[PDB]
């Protein structure tokens, strides 16, 4: 056979779902089988139970896509016994085998994008601080904002869901707190924020700019399509499967590898309320008008 | 004790992800373990491979959440040998153990909703017709439109993804086929359809009404919030886990169960609009944009 | 274990490939097997050789998807000995078992479309007239043009390939014959015609309208998308396999059946008097202008 | 009396159809017969089923023109038992008998053409990565881009079809991602991409350069004529048949042979456009267009 175990967080969230699907696609290509154990949001012990389950299934190596701090990751690794384990949601600092997206770059890129557009009044929508990725991202935003001499005007915590993004953003705006831009810790929350902005009678981009994090699959189809930090989950799943097999063959490939990230510029960010509309915004308006003009035609 | 194996369509689609999450939730409540094997879009061959994968793990029963045509479903059941199999994506006509949402109700509800609002110019955006569930939805839409003395003015086929909703809808509009309402086979495709409507210079709800299908988690935070057919994936997860346990003890519960659906009315459906934009109005907007373009050099 | 033999055209023309794909899908659905023999350009002897080869493979029935003139089809049928034979590229007046698309309707539909648009100066681009279907199509165009008091201003013969469409159309134009519309015997030749028109500095549609024949798969992606006569090859595949299996069972279903066709109106046909600032042309110009406006963004 | 079996992926794709036609021409020249078994489905068992159909037919050898991952290729070869098998769509690293076009050269040539022209902003449009040839091409592009110190600005995946080319390219462009050049994994997808470029308001060649892959038959008649990597399918057919006959006479030089490919320069590649219109001149053209649009308020 050749059997890979994956311990994953709630596949209710889009990013972990795309990661397991990428892992599966690479496995298929290499003729490896994959079995998935889902971890309840309780933490290390739930994660340890999943690993034990997977070890009972006679897996040849583990991919752990679940948020773990330094000592918990080490504890989860120790429970893996001889079989190799590769961690996908940890700090790059933890001394285990891991493949992580660069949080330093993801956070920087979002901040600098907004700073270079002229934003000063920036609000932050964090993920749940129980997640190491949420902590890393929030701390990065803070670092690069202060480096650019900005303190955010407000700061809220969601739970990774769209509804939390709506409720947090809506409560901020209801308090009279109106940023020109938001950094949001995932694209699902960013959707909710975007909805809150829109339903407050403000325009996403033009009035309040929004930057998500992930580039999960739907984001290109948000209204307007979402500017976001792309984490290439297909790359992650491919590299993680290849590395797990290297590890199982005794390839001296141990420790952290970082994966680069990028900013995908779509339509949710513009310079803040300055009496000259941006070229990209004008162009989109003109394209929309072009479609309306074309439909002035007949039908034969 | 007790290991339930789940063979699932790609978790990159939200309904399947929510369903395995709900299965896991009930299993955890009852003290049962879950192992998931994910299947590629290939059909029956790929479904059998996963079933074989799970049968190796010594599962007590199989929940198969993967679309299978009548003959293929029977073939997969035969492949389970001595372990009970429960199918979640099949026609309710196939003689196996299944739990399925009412497609008659879901489709009727969608059609009747739009008709009652006053729509007569209705487009259908189908799921990929290789899926039995897409075909049942499409057939239900035709059934009920016909009962309501309507032929759909257009009929297009997506692949369940938001991008396919965007592409199909943009293409339809660019042919000068402009319905007053669309029935869409899932909410992710509806998200795309809404974007396409919007970037074509039309208003969701006001110019083109949209009804999705699933009420997946993000839909209440679409812009505008999406009117959709709710299929309660928590109910399916819980009832499917309980049913599997019943079957595994050889209890007298073989056959099909139909679950109910409901309409969740949000903000994407209104009575149909009459009037189109005039050339003069379009020209007026163009002249305004031309003035903004000119002040990109002098006028700022 | 029932085995269908298909003798097909060996020119890697898109219509015959789609037809054999469609025969295979239907066969797959019914649990029949398919062996395909490809037939060289040379006519009756080649086709007979292919039949003998399929007969030696112990086929239960033959589908002959290869153009045969009346007496040649009769000869090919006589070569078939025991086994039922169904012809898909013959006149509907040949006394054998056949299913063909309606050439009366296909030719009428193209002619009446151009006529209703107001074209009077029409050129014909025929397939190779060794093909019975090419002859039927050319005869049909002449027939419906004459019934509408029009004689074509030129008639050329290609060989079904795109390059023949280009070469024949360039030649016509280089003789100084410039029709406002062309009827073309297949979509591949239509592609070539479209290139010739475009490269001679004329607009496909507004200067020379083009109607293809088949709606092969690529046609919706030509520039501009091609107006064509759709021959539904999936329908042909399905009905042919069913009919052949019925014949093998001694069903009294002998003779010719005609399939319907339809006109797919896309972007290559307009009135010949189109004003220069039409909705279509204006919209295209706006899109180009919008793109140039978008280019003014940089370092934002 | 010499009978060659061909197991081929769907003939609805132009490259495989050209390959089967080339196999047939060569066999004809040699006095050999060919029987074709079509695999309309994705998977190793679909392929093994074809091999089984063919062996039942007492073929003296098999040509397997179907994408196979390394281990599935080995498995299919085993299924052939005593009869020689030659693979056409595999990695050249697989230890089986194969003839394959040089992916290293094809990818190098496409990349080096664009680089030599001055392109730095390059998007990749891959085939479906379930296909090994698609992964080989994608990998080659990365290798040669990275050797030229270029990271691609976008990377999308189609399914070989023209419509997927159109949709992936349109989605990208309208997301707000615009390269100066595209490397595309086949010609049919390139046709679609060219359509999307054109309909977006850009010129193929002058604004976005496109390089296809295959030089399938229609490509010289695309608009504009497509620059592409030619894989000579006549040569593949001829050489594959000849090699099969050697193998079946145990003149068995076994394993992989690479066929050369070449760049066919036509009309879709130019230096990147650096020109850029003045805002005043764009505003002036826009006002002219606005007035022509207004004029449609009913004027002919």
């Amino acid at each position: 056979s050749l059997l890979i175990g994956v311990a994953t967080s709630s596949l209710a969230l889009h990013a972990p779902s795309q990661i397991v699907a990428a892992i599966k696609s690479r496995a298929d290509q290499l003729g490896a089988s994959v079995v998935v154990s889902m971890v309840e949001r309780s933490g290390v012990e739930a994660c340890k139970a999943a690993v034990h389950n997977l070890l009972a299934q006679r897996v040849s190596g583990l991919i752990i896509n679940y948020p773990l701090d330094d000592q918990d990751a080490i504890a989860v690794e120790a429970a893996c016994t001889n079989v190799p384990a590769l961690f996908l949601d940890v700090s790059d600092q933890t001394p285990i085998n891991s493949i992580i997206f660069s949080h330093e770059d993801g956070t920087r890129l979002g901040v600098e994008h907004l700073v270079a557009l002229g934003h000063q009044q920036i609000a932050l929508l964090a993920g749940p601080l129980s997640s190491v990725s949420a902590r890393l991202r929030l701390a990065g935003w803070h670092k690069y904002l202060t480096r650019n001499q900005i303190q955010p005007i407000a700061e809220r915590e969601g739970d990774w869901s769209a509804m939390s993004g709506f409720q947090q953003t809506m409560q901020m705006l209801n308090e009279g707190i109106v940023p020109t831009a938001m950094l949001v810790a995932n694209d699902q929350m960013a959707l909710g924020a975007m909805r809150a902005i829109t339903e407050s009678g403000l325009r996403v981009g033009a009035d309040i700019s929004v930057v998500g994090y992930d580039d999960t699959e739907d984001s290109s189809c948000y209204i307007p399509p979402l500017t976001t930090i792309k984490q290439d989950f297909r790359l992650l799943g491919q590299t993680s499967v290849d590395r797990l097999l290297q590890l199982s063959q005794g390839q001296a490939v141990k420790g952290n590898q970082l994966l680069p990230v990028s900013l995908v510029k779509r339509k949710t960010t513009l310079a803040p309320n300055t009496q000259t509309a941006s070229p990209r915004a004008l162009a989109d308006s003109l394209m929309q008008l072009a479609r309306q003009v074309s439909r002035l035609e007949s039908g034969q």
